[PDB]
């Protein structure tokens, strides 16, 4: 269901499409909606500047539907990505299953996402910290401390533009981390700890 692991929404566009596949042998209804990180309130009341058409869709057995995401020109930061969430709920019966994808609104002048993961700087607090001095979210599939080949896994996550993230778990450590690109692929980086 969806391929698709994230949506990049470039400021120059009025809309972007997305495929959702029904891999099973029965029709399912797919409901789609966007929120701004709050999942605990009726979506309409958040007035996020995105709509998803159609909001509810039948998806054929071994088939796929196309969802359409449209931006309503609204004041969002101009110097950094904004983060929204696409939800897809399968009401497939009938119980039902719910998916949640990152949506990155990306201002036009931001052309260097591919360089971002490599400008992160790292340091110990005990407990380690990454500083993201860039305009882009950086999503980690894995972060690891390494000492003479010994791997100590500290978790995955995401660091927001112009922010710091802390990872918790000595010594001559290096950090190795993998990040998810715009297309769901992964790239890796090693760095020393400050």
């Amino acid at each position: 269901i969806a391929q698709g692991t994230r949506v990049v929404f470039p400021a120059s566009e009025r809309e972007v499409t997305l495929r959702v596949s029904n891999t099973s042998g029965t029709p399912v209804l797919a409901q789609a909606w966007i929120d701004d990180g709050r999942q605990d309130v009726p979506p309409e009341e958040l007035q996020v500047p995105f709509s998803v058409t159609p909001a509810v869709t039948r998806v054929e057995p071994n088939g796929g539907a196309v969802l359409r995401i449209a931006y309503l020109k609204a004041p969002l930061p101009t110097d950094r990505e904004s983060l929204f969430w696409l939800n897809i709920l399968e009401v497939p019966p009938r119980f039902s299953f719910r998916s949640r994808f990152k949506l990155f609104f990306r201002p036009s002048q931001l052309k260097s996402v591919d360089s971002a993961a490599g400008k992160l700087q790292w340091k110990f607090l005990e407990v380690v910290q990454v500083n993201n001095p860039t305009p882009y979210y950086v999503s980690f599939a894995s972060v690891e401390l390494i000492v003479d080949g010994r791997v100590m896994s500290v978790g995955k996550g995401m660091v927001a533009p112009f922010s710091t993230k802390e990872f918790d778990w000595m010594e001559a450590a290096s950090v190795r981390y993998e990040v998810i690109n715009d297309y769901g692929g992964r790239n890796t980086h090693d760095r020393a700890l400050g």
